[PDB]
């Protein structure tokens, strides 16, 4: 019951551990439906993936309850339906990202056993400063 | 840190919103200070001073030092990409940035200094249509 919003390519810096940052081409995949166990609560769902590596799979799912706790730690000042159109933009400054630009919009997730940091920051003539920072989930 | 061979880069006064834990929130206009120097035991360290006053109230003191030494583990939290001296230059402009703040602007830049009993943290936010992000935060410590 859950429907796509977004599904393009997305250049992400990769960090594994004990590797080095590596630019790799990311798929992501955003979409809204009920959740399985009750379809009264609205969940948001954000999937990553790639088509080089089949088994690099990395999930995200924010109810609308744990939307609260990211409106608190994030600072966010949207609703929950205006959240993944915010997100969408901050990828499209990613896709569209140049050499040249500043500000620079970058994305990169680090993984650390079994727990991934996705987030999208920033990279101006003074520092690098994040956007976004979100919490995925190895697996479906 | 040697007041008398020190450079002052930045003096005028700034808007800033204060929030001094829960006991009043005022947008008041706070007179900023940017010195550069050496150490007064030692003149091959070099010291950046940022001074926060008040020219209402001559008790509202608020100072931030960081020499060349500090600055290494700044730079590593903060992710800060320039050296030690283009970094007071980076404050200004910042600062003029939430000098120039206008209602209509997008995104819109915001200086916010936080009291909490005996401790100051100051910081420049950024406040878009997603969320309030900042760009910078200091650690101050009240008096001179």
């Amino acid at each position: 019951t859950a429907t796509t919003l977004f599904w393009r390519p997305v250049p992400v810096h990769v960090k594994q551990q004990d590797r080095e940052d590596v630019l790799e081409e990311l798929t992501f995949r955003i979409l809204t439906g009920v959740a399985k166990q009750n379809h009264n609560l609205r969940i948001l769902r954000i999937h990553i993936s790639s088509d080089s590596d089949l088994f690099f799979l990395h999930t995200l799912e924010v109810s609308e309850e744990d939307f609260q706790s990211l409106k608190n730690d994030e600072g966010i000042l949207v609703d929950f339906a205006s959240f993944p159109g915010k997100i969408i933009s901050l990828l499209e400054k990613c896709i569209l990202a140049q050499p040249g630009d500043s500000p620079r919009f970058q994305a990169v997730l680090t993984i650390r056993g079994g727990e991934s940091v996705f987030k999208i920051v920033e990279i101006n003539d003074f520092k690098q400063l994040p956007h976004i920072t979100l919490a995925f989930r190895p697996g479906n």
